[PDB]
């Protein structure tokens, strides 16, 4: 309710300036409400951060969930697709949350923890169809499934957060889905 | 002499702390020179941090530019393995400037533009390589091979560097470079 407020102001703030340069005053402002009533939603600025992280994260991994229960009727490359693109729209669409927090992950042990638990949750998943995908002969037993799946993984976290930040250097937003589906797909595939 | 002194010392102290808890008087100590005097050879403890990048930095680019004018009478897996491992051995072994270096591009510019320069200038040698391969006709031409060069770059710095930190997820140090290379032979050959 004011709790939204406030993290609909910080999500808003974040697009303009990093969290070092807004103040609890700012959030306070932003939700209609004085600064002491804001320590009753949260206790620090860095816990709105933690939230918002939490919420975005939590989305893509409900999206990722969504796909997984209802199969695609389509070729295996664009299997791959629709889950690379669960990453690209959630985080695309949520670019400040998602700089804010990678940037926190230095600094915050909650927010470090956070990106772990699910980084270690998708690679388990990842390497969980990389082993279908083998037992049913579509795909050769090369690499340990679990490596191959935390390299790509760590790929796409890096490739697509360069991308949305526009850092020099990075892959242009228009080609990052092509460009990781390719990668995804011959090392998955490939002999 | 002095500025070596300095150097081992940081690079010494960086493998028991952060940056953040090592004081010029630390590295002072360690050189066997005063406060004022270290202040002859660097203007901070953040410039050492920067020297001592610079260094490995300019390893790795000056044992790749070796391989680049001496080739190897081995395979294309080979080929890209050799290559994939100046980066392995030489920020691995320079873990702890490794790990201060990449947390120094959140707040110093000159390390985030030193960083930029150098990924920049091995994409490029990676294109070329890949496009050299095309023209030969032992690589199909599938993505950009500039915008593929990006991407297997960025994997390569977050899973080598997540590896030598010991990250929870990554792939084993003992497993990291086999890993790396199927991913780089498989979306370079695959079609
Ligand atoms: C859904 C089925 C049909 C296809 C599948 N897709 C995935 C999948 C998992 C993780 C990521 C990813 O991008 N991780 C990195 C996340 C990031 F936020 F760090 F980028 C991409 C794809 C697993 S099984
Ligand atoms: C030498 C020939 C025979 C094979 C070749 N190898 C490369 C090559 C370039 C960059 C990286 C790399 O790992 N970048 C990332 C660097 C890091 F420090 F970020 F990890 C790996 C391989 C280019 S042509």
């Amino acid at each position: 309710d004011r709790e939204l407020a406030i993290l609909a102001t910080a999500e808003n703030l974040l697009e303009d300036r990093p969290l070092a340069d807004i103040s609890v005053d700012d959030l306070a402002k932003g939700a209609g409400i004085s600064r002491p009533t804001f320590y009753f939603y949260f206790p620090s600025k860095e816990a709105v951060l933690l939230t918002l992280l939490d919420r975005v994260v939590n989305q893509a991994d409900m999206a990722l969930q969504t796909l997984a229960e209802n199969p695609a009727d389509t070729d295996r490359e664009n299997m791959w697709r629709t889950g690379i693109n669960v990453f690209f729209e959630t985080f695309g669409s949520h670019k400040a949350v998602t700089r804010a927090g990678q940037a926190a992950r230095a600094t915050s042990v909650e927010v470090a923890e956070l990106w772990s638990t699910f980084m270690q949750k998708w690679i388990a998943y990842t390497a969980a169809v990389i082993d279908a995908e083998r037992d049913r002969g579509a795909a050769p037993r090369t690499l340990p499934a679990h490596e191959l799946a935390t390299a790509l993984n760590l790929m796409n976290e890096r490739t697509l957060f360069a991308s949305f930040a526009g850092e020099q250097p990075s892959v242009p937003e228009a080609r990052v889905l092509d460009t990781l589906v390719h990668i995804w797909v011959t090392s998955i595939y490939g002999e």
